[PDB]
């Protein structure tokens, strides 16, 4: 039938996770590519597997840790053409839309350095997929008017992302 | 691992987009994907924050949308969703902007259809979307008359088309 | 309650299928414009499971045989507002960016030639979604650098998509 | 060669948006750009083809709008320049629809400043668009009091920012 | 002061010319992979002025007459950044949005298969930008309501572009 | 009539710039967000000619420096609607995308560390357009494929943007 399985994403401080589905081996290369080529200093580590022929985990990374990262979560998922990268000195706003329009890219399921599981189905032997992901907490409630006041100055005089 | 199925409201008039995102500068960048895509749309947007103070982070220009939006969030209730609720304006109008939010990582369903939302809960307060039920299965295959009938429709009545 | 039933993508040899999610009529036609805009001579069909009003699987197609692909699989998915494209003589890298970048677009499942599923949730009578797809196998091993040097020699002397 | 100055007229209440192209297409892809973008957007659009028949090709929904943009056309005289008059929408609404045409190479100029076209004739029936000039030379630099002027504007007024 | 120059681009029959303007030499490899993996069949010859360095005419192609037109024209224009495709097999519009998209990519004057000049200013030695083109020819009149009918039926009938 | 200028840029080293075309004052703030939000740590200068009311050469930056460089050469343009951007730890490659896709952004006219001329005409007192820039030099040859060799190896054991 349908077998359910619950992996937990290991989230090291300092470091952010984008996970998604793409297709084809070259899916690795063009991922490197939209990473280096978006931030000067980014650390990263990016693993993609392949889902026929040799049927590898297929990485590169500049960082070790991270290729390891990217890597061992490629194996726990174990879903074909799934791809993980983990990132330091870079956030996920800085890469995400160059992620998008690589052209073997599919759908991203979550980017995030929270507490994070992904769902995964396996249907047949080592044949397995993503159902979904849980991307940290549910809501504790509905934020005021001084909680906007709050995030906006928060927006505007720390991470001066806003004007 | 238990699934939840979420009813959304859509009132006659408005359009539902959801999807995910992460950071809390996606409510900020929603709601200028919105304003600038048409003059006079009226939206509500809420996007679950989902670690520090977990709060439902919303935008509006039109308080019955804002609470809709608010209220589904809290329904579906899983990290790093959003909701917008949309009048004056179709999805197609907008989707584009929304999809380049740097924030925004993927949109599950934009309709007016009845609606449902199948959510998974792993644990108590660890949630995600599984996927969405957008209106009805097929009810059988188009056949030439009725494909000239929805291209008439496209050039006659909404002229998206020439 | 949910039931979960698993769909069989035929795949035959020449063709990629790309199965997404979209809204409004208007998805055919600008799906239609989107792959012959994209490559010359592409053979394709696409159906859409209409999901209001009459609710038809809408379709079009320069090719008889990916036509009724397409539509027999939009009927067995049977799931509103999904889309079926099949596609000869072009990869799916050749059209995903413009797919993409169709407004009535919201989502892509899938891009592919592997073995295929499609996990679809049946919530009651006539009220059906896609979960997710098992795209291909899970992974075999961990690339090593000799097999790192083969995938770069395939992408430069084969298909020759980079230098 | 030699360089020909083209006023081009906006009526109050309208934008012009002029740029380069190619094929036939053109037109029809501009129309659904357009149509699909703002609901109730008024337009006309006009495009040069540069070859074969040589004719003005144009899609409108409204008259005035088309008869301005076939106007401009003619009088830049350029293969292959279009040109766009919109009413009920700006600019900013529609122009990441259009740079997104395939068949668009460039735009030159999206504005309601009076604006002139900078013509080159490099010999009979040959001509370019060399550049725009739109609106006028700065004055000065803005002060602190006129940043803070235009940030309100753009939160309290047009309500594009937070 | 400022000379102006008129260069005249050939267009072989069955090819089309794109020329723009980019910067940085990694322009070549990017376009080079932007053409390859968006038509399978295309043949195409680009080239770049590297305005900086050794200032070479750097370039890639495919198919060798294509690859000559392309150094040759650049060879005239002479200008700092400018780059020049030649596409057989391949119309514009099936690769513009990806030229449009690589990050080096700045402007594109030109893509077309009409009788073409390129408007080159030398400000000082050694020292040219361009300034136009002029592509194809100006208009002979206004189309009719019947031309409007006519150029309909071919995107429909002909090239099979729209429905 | 029409009398055309040659404005000469300043580019300190470690600085590029952009200049372009847009279109209404919301353009600053939005510019300002493309760059801030793609790279930490980027260091900026962004000014734009405000063409019709108060016709402010408007600024936004988070270095003092590069504000001065940005607000002077829109002085010296002093074309209506034209900006200008001066950045340090950055390179245009990683905002490049972002700032074509501002709604405001209608065309650039260069990214560069080059040498740089931008061409103005003048056709009436206070009314100025920019006919086009003149981006480094003209080439000294032709790429032999020693030289690309060269190239290559460059990009991918130097700056580590191809594999
Ligand atoms: N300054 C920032 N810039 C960009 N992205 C951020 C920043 N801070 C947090 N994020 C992202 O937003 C998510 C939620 O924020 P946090 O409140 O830090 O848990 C994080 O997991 C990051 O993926
Ligand atoms: N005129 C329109 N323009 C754009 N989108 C539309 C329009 N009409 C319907 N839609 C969208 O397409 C879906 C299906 O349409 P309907 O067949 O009218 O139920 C709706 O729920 C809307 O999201
Ligand atoms: N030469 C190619 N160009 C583009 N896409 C390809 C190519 N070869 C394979 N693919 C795609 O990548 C997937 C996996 O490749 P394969 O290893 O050939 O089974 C296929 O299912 C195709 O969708
Ligand atoms: N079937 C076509 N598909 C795509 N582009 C075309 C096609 N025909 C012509 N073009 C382009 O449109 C331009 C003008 O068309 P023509 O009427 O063939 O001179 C040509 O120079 C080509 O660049
Ligand atoms: N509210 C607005 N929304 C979008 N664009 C605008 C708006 N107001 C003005 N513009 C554009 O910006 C240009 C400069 O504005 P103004 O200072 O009002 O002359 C105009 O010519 C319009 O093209
Ligand atoms: N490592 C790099 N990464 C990104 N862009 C670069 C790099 N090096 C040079 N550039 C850009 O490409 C242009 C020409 O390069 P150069 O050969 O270094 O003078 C410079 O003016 C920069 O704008």
């Amino acid at each position: 039938s349908i077998k359910f399985e619950l992996i937990d994403v290991p989230i090291p401080q300092g470091t952010n996770v984008i996970i998604g589905q793409a297709h084809f081996i070259k899916t690795v290369e063009d991922l490197y590519e939209a990473l280096v080529t978006s931030v000067p200093g980014v650390k990263f580590g990016i693993a993609f597997c392949e889902a026929s022929g040799k049927r590898l985990v297929r990485h590169e990374a500049n960082d070790e840790e991270l290729r390891n990262l990217a890597i061992d979560l490629c194996k726990k998922i174990a879903a074909g053409h799934v791809f993980v990268i983990y990132i330091r000195n870079a956030w996920p706003i800085n890469v995400l839309n160059a992620i998008k329009n690589v052209p073997e890219v599919v759908r991203i399921f979550a980017a995030t350095a929270n507490p994070l599981k992904v769902i995964v189905a396996e249907v047949e032997p080592e044949r397995r997929g993503v159902v979904g992901v849980v991307d940290g907490h549910s809501p504790l409630g509905v934020e005021t008017e001084k909680d906007r006041e709050e995030r906006k100055k928060f927006l505007r005089e720390v991470v001066k992302y806003k004007l």
